[PDB]
């Protein structure tokens, strides 16, 4: 995927996920970033982790080089929170992450890949249309119809388990990046 695009990665880091599965989420994300054409004139990346609260791990406003991003990703510490506040994570995206004051490019399309394995603890609201969300529902505990509503027009990418996530999902994520649409 090589284009002008602002991409957000949102990882659930709750106790229900656990440290091992969160590390698998991280490794999935690292692999995607490696395959993407990340640079100042191309793809820009922001990274968020959420559970009880939301942490901006890497804002758009910081240096948009692959090396700097990937190293910050390695430095991300699993929070292990007692909630899955997906609605709050979405609010961060619309009301913080994709603002020009936080490094967002006004003329670039906005795309979010959100990795979750549990139903939302909180109230969810569909984002403004300009922020495209591709939910990645991992494991048997994902609330699929909830993700379908968050995702529209994007179908959720459903992954059987966190072990499969780093192996299977990057290909699908990059296909969606380049084409602008999911498969079949
Ligand atoms: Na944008």
């Amino acid at each position: 995927c090589s284009m002008v695009l602002d991409v957000a990665f949102v990882l659930e880091g709750s106790d229900k996920i656990g440290e091992a599965d969160f590390n698998r989420s991280k490794e999935f994300m690292e692999e995607v970033i490696q395959r993407m054409d990340v640079g100042q004139d191309s793809i820009h990346v922001t990274v968020l982790q959420y559970s009880y609260m939301v942490t901006v791990e890497y804002p758009f406003s910081e240096a948009q080089s692959k090396g700097d991003i990937l190293q910050r990703v390695r430095e991300i510490r699993y929070q292990g929170g007692n909630r899955t506040n997906t609605g709050l994570a979405l609010r961060y995206l619309s009301d913080h992450s994709f603002l020009v004051s936080q490094g967002d490019r006004e003329q670039a399309p906005a795309l979010v890949y959100m990795v979750t394995g549990n139903p939302a603890s909180d109230e969810i609201k569909r984002l403004p249309g300009d922020i495209q969300v591709v939910p990645i529902g991992v494991g048997p505990n994902a609330n699929v119809q909830e993700l379908e509503r968050i995702g529209w027009p994007n179908a959720p990418i459903l992954i059987q388990d966190f072990e499969t996530l780093p192996r299977e999902a990057p290909d699908l994520v990059l296909q969606r990046c380049s084409s602008g649409e999911g498969l079949e």
